[PDB]
DNA sequence: TACGCAAACGTTTGCGT
DNA sequence: TACGCAAACGTTTGCGT
C-alpha cells in the first residue's frame, strides 16, 4: 500500500517514503502530490513493516504485578504519560506474581521485540530473578528494589527504610510509646524495607514492639481491615499503629469506626504512600508521600537512556520519600515529657 | 535469526517453521533437532516479521480517558485478563479527553496496525465521533454509550438511567423527600445517564429538586468535596444526598466529617460504581454496583468476535446495575408514612 | 514419507545519475 | 538538482518431489 500511493502520485516509493519521513528534500510539487495521494488513499503508514527494517518498534513494555491497585495504578499512569510524549507505545502486563504468568508475558514481550522493558513485581525470587537474566539483552529497569538486586539491569530506589524510620520517629516525637504496626509482605521491600526502617527508629527510643502487636497485611483493605481488628481485640493495645500502606490503612480505619473506636482519638493512625486520593480518607490520612509520578518518569529516562544512547552499565538512581501531616494523628501520653 | 536455527540444525527455515508452529508433521529426530539449536542459539521469534505475513499482530488497542481513576482501573484491569486469556498484547493509550491526544494515539494505533480497538473515551463530540470513523475499518467496540451513538461500531450499555432510578427509588422508599444531587459531567453518560434516571423517580414521587440542591461534580473527590460542602452549607439542607461516582462520595463523606456532620445519621448518603473499595470507606457505602468486570468482559468478546468471525454489524449488549445496601443511608421522616 | 525452494508481506536506504 | 532501482529486514506457505 506503499506502493499503491506512489503510483497515484506517479513517483517511486523511495520518494513516498522520503516525503513522509523527511528523510530527504523533495520538490514541493512533488511532495504535495503524494500527500495528495496519501490522503485519498486513505494510507496509513505500517509500523510493523518499518520495524522491521529499522529494528525497533517503539513500544515499550510494563511488566506489573496488578494495576487495580492505587499505588501501582498511579505510577502506571505516570508511565504512560512519559511514552506518549516520546513517542512510545506502552504495553501493559500483569502477572499477578504468578511465575508462570510472568515467563509468558516476558516472553510475549521479546517475540513483540519491545525497545526495553519496565518491571515491577513485588517480590522476587531466585527463579523470578533467573528468568529476568535471560533476557539482559532487552534494555530493562526494575522500579522496585530495594538495594540492586542484579547487575544487568538500571533501577530506581526508594528509601522505603528511610520512609519506615520517619514515620516511627513521628510517632515517636509525638508522645507514644504503645505503637504498633500491619506490615505489608515481608517479600516486598515497601514491605520488608519499610518495616526494618520503622523498627530501626523503635530501637533507637528502646520502645520494644510486642509480637502480638505486628500484623502482617497484603496491601488490600481487607487485610487492614483484619489486623487493625485484631490489635484492638486485645487486653492491651497501642495508642498508635504504623499501616504500610495506604490502602491498607483505609481498611483499619474502618475497623476501629465499627468497633466505635475513635481516629485519632483513641487511635493515631499513620500510614505509608500518600495516594492520590488519602487526603479524603476520614479522617484526611497522615502519611509518608512516595514520589510515584518522578518514581515513574525517572524509570522511563534511564531506560531511554539504555535505549537511545546504547548504555551498557547498570545504573541506579534514588527517589526520597517525605513524611505529610494531616489529621489521623494526635500528641501521645509522653508529649509533654521530652 | 530463523535462519541461524535452521542450519544449526541443518534443515530448512520451512521445517524450522513448521515445529515452530506444529503447522504440518515433523520427524522427532528432526523436531528434537531443531529444538537443540533453538535453545542453545537461544531464539526468539520475531513477531514482527510474522505479522508482517500473517496479517495480524494479535494485539489490542485500548484508547481510555485515564488509568488512574479507580472507576477506570478496574475496567482496564478486566480487559487486560482477558486479552492475556486469549493470547492478546495489551496497548494502553490515555487521552485525557484531549482531540489531539485523541487523533494522536488512534494514529499510532492503525499504524501499529491492532486487531482491533476498545474505546472508553467519557465524552463524544461530533468531532470525535467523526475521527472514529476514520477508523472503522479496524474492528472496535465502544464501552461506554447511553444508546447507539454509531452504526460503524459494537457497543455495551450500561443501563446508567436504570441506576439512577434505582438509587433514586431507594432514597424514596427510606423515608426521604428532601434529596440533593452532585452529579457527574453531563456531557458523559455515566453523568447524564445517572441523573436522569434519578430525576424520573423524583418526577414520579412528585419531588422537586431545588436548584441550590444539585452541584456538578467531575468525579474526583475533591468535586464531591466541593459539592457535599455547597450543599450542607446553606439554611436548608436536604436530609438524603445522591452522589453519581463512588470516589466523589468519598470527597462528599469527607466534608461531611468535617462540618462535624454524621453519615448517615445527620445526612444520608448513597453513591454509583461500588468501586472495589467502597466497602471500606466510612461508613460502609451504600451504593449502585456497576458490573464492571463482565463490562470488560464483555466488550472483549464482542471485539474477538467480530475480528476472528470477521461479522460485518454492530452489535450492542446491555449490561445491569444492580444496588448495594451498606451502611450509609438510613430512614427519612417519612418512612413511617407509606 | 518427510521435507525444500523461492516468492511474498511492506517498508527503508544505498548508490546511482 | 531532484529523484529511482533493487536489495534487504525475518518470516510463512505454496507447490514441489
Ligand atoms: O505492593 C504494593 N501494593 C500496594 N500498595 C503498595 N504500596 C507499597 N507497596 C505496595
Ligand atoms: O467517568 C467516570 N470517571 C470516574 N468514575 C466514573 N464512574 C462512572 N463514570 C465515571
Amino acid at each position: 500500500t506503499i506502493k499503491d500511493v506512489a503510483k497515484r502520485a506517479n513517483v517511486s516509493t523511495t520518494t513516498v517514503s522520503h516525503v513522509i519521513n523527511k528523510t530527504r528534500f523533495v520538490a514541493e510539487e512533488t511532495r504535495n502530490a503524494v500527500w495528495a495521494a496519501i490522503k485519498e488513499l486513505h494510507y496509513s503508514p505500517s509500523a510493523v513493516a518499518r520495524s522491521l527494517k529499522v529494528n525497533h518498534t517503539k513500544s515499550i513494555g510494563l511488566l506489573a504485578t496488578s494495576s487495580e491497585a492505587a499505588y501501582f495504578a498511579e505510577i502506571i499512569e505516570a508511565v504512560e504519560k512519559n511514552c506518549f510524549q516520546k513517542g512510545y507505545t506502552l504495553i501493559l502486563g500483569n502477572a499477578w506474581n504468578n511465575l508462570e504468568k510472568q515467563r509468558a508475558y516476558l516472553s510475549m514481550m521479546a517475540q513483540k521485540r519491545v525497545d526495553g522493558l519496565l518491571v515491577m513485581c513485588s517480590e522476587y525470587p531466585e527463579p523470578l530473578l533467573a528468568m529476568l537474566e535471560e533476557y539482559r539483552h532487552i534494555p530493562m529497569v526494575v522500579m522496585d528494589w530495594g538495594e540492586a538486586k542484579a547487575d544487568f539491569t538500571d533501577a530506581v530506589i526508594d528509601n522505603a527504610f528511610e520512609g519506615g524510620y520517619m514515620a516511627g520517629r513521628y510517632l515517636i516525637e509525638r508522645g507514644h510509646r504503645e505503637i504498633g504496626v500491619i506490615p505489608g509482605p515481608l517479600e516486598a521491600n515497601t514491605g520488608a524495607g519499610r518495616l526494618a526502617g520503622f523498627m530501626k527508629a523503635m530501637e533507637e527510643a528502646m520502645i520494644k514492639v510486642p509480637e502480638s502487636w505486628i500484623v502482617q497485611g497484603d496491601f488490600e483493605p481487607e487485610s487492614g481491615y483484619r489486623a487493625m481488628q485484631q490489635i484492638l481485640s486485645q487486653p492491651h493495645r497501642p495508642t498508635a499503629v504504623f499501616c504500610g500502606g495506604d490502602i491498607m490503612a483505609m481498611g483499619a480505619l474502618c475497623a476501629a469506626d465499627e468497633m466505635g473506636l475513635r481516629v485519632p482519638q483513641d487511635v493515631s493512625l499513620i500510614g505509608y504512600d500518600n495516594v492520590r486520593n488519602a487526603r479524603y480518607f476520614t479522617p484526611a490520612l497522615t502519611t509518608i508521600h512516595q514520589p510515584k509520578d518522578s518514581l515513574g518518569e525517572t524509570a522511563f529516562n534511564m531506560l531511554l537512556d539504555r535505549i537511545v544512547n546504547k548504555r551498557e552499565e547498570p545504573q541506579s538512581i534514588e527517589v526520597h520519600p517525605r513524611l505529610i501531616e494531616r489529621r489521623s494523628v494526635a500528641d501521645g501520653p509522653f508529649r509533654d515529657y521530652r
